[PDB]
């Protein structure tokens, strides 16, 4: 088996929030279609799979010219992990070697250029994850964590809470748009974060995650320059 | 000198962002007035001081029936620390014993009831800070910090990045609305965070910080039930 670069787009019919989110249109193209177009235009992938339990989602994926894996109910439930869906898609097409990239349709401003830029960071020898990330609005060192009921401790030092942000290490959070992994490592570890993890930095604007009707319009407003 | 409970409201004329922010009206009352009303209605304070360099701000403070400390230019500049303003106000009225609470006008949804609730957490024997805080939208353990150029490390463990949030310690960030300190300790430490710090938890809604015109309207929308 030669190595393959696989993109997996997980899109279930009964999304846990906004109804029918994956097929909602933005600029005349479904969220699903925006992410398929990003995958195709990246030219990074040998195979692009949409994994779904819904008939309308499957028909949309076929109309965009990509492969469909049908997920049974037990893998498309509110308790089913994303990793189990990706593993199932890989098993269905018979790939256990190469790279596998998770592209969630809820990140419609992540483009094919972003995907190519992220892919350029992947190290084929060391094989840690590449994860897209954006800067933290609120610095995570300026927080306290609960240790006992009503008792809290600084994330690191109490003095960090008053430090000028520019004097603190730069901080980033995964934004959900892109997770790139070595396929065999993802199968063995059964997770998306595999050390040593590299970050592909994206802007706040491009990192928008669609959960609400207002996220949809904001994303549309951004697309208009 | 008997102990006094002092509230200090820092309000300079040349705020670093929105122009004339401290006197902008919300529901027919200036931001400054909302915070003065919170201080008065809390009944927590022996003295309420507005520290300012601006004539219009001073006149507003006098119209609400509180004391005014005039800050010279060197203490009302873009580089002047908040702590130096509070220290100057305390020196001006001659208080070095009791408690001192910083109330920023940019937190107009923080009420007198919030202040009283926060004050009830202050420990007069141990004398750590009480700081108002709100829950973190994005969990601070699900972040990576820059260590070298293009190299990042998990805040704590890489496995935290995939942990269900409810399995992680609860996390909070100071929201800027209330800082309560022992006066002598604040003078000695020259900072607002003094161990052991206790948190007064506020909702996201009540924690709104005014920096933009849209923050102003959102805060007004919230005031309407
Ligand atoms: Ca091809
Ligand atoms: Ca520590
Ligand atoms: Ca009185
Ligand atoms: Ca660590």
């Amino acid at each position: 088996m030669e190595k393959q670069n696989i993109a997996v787009i997980l899109a279930r019919q009964n999304s846990k929030g906004l109804p029918l989110k994956n097929l909602r249109k933005m600029n005349g193209i479904s969220l699903l279609g925006h992410t398929i177009n990003a995958a195709i235009s990246s030219k990074c992938f040998d195979r692009i799979i949409v994994s779904t339990d819904g008939g309308l989602i499957a028909e949309e994926a076929k109309n965009f010219g990509v492969e469909v894996v049908l997920r049974p109910a037990e893998l498309a439930s509110d308790t089913a992990s994303s990793i189990s869906g990706v593993i199932h898609a890989l098993e269905t097409i018979g790939s256990n070697s190469g790279t596998v990239t998770l592209l969630q349709p809820t990140s419609p401003l992540r483009t094919g250029a972003h995907i190519r830029e992220a892919f350029s960071l992947f190290d084929e020898k060391i094989k840690g994850s590449v994860v897209s990330a954006c800067p933290m609005e609120h610095h995570p060192l300026k927080t306290l964590l609960q240790i006992n009921n009503g008792e809290y401790a600084p994330m690191r030092h109490l003095s960090d809470l008053e430090q000028p942000r520019q004097q603190l290490p730069q901080a980033f959070r995964p934004n959900g748009a892109i997770y790139i992994n070595d396929t065999a490592s993802l199968i063995a570890n059964n997770c998306f974060f595999i050390a040593p993890t590299k970050l592909y930095i994206m802007s706040h604007q491009d990192s928008i995650d669609i959960d609400t009707e207002l996220d949809l319009q904001q994303a549309e407003n951004i697309l208009n320059h």
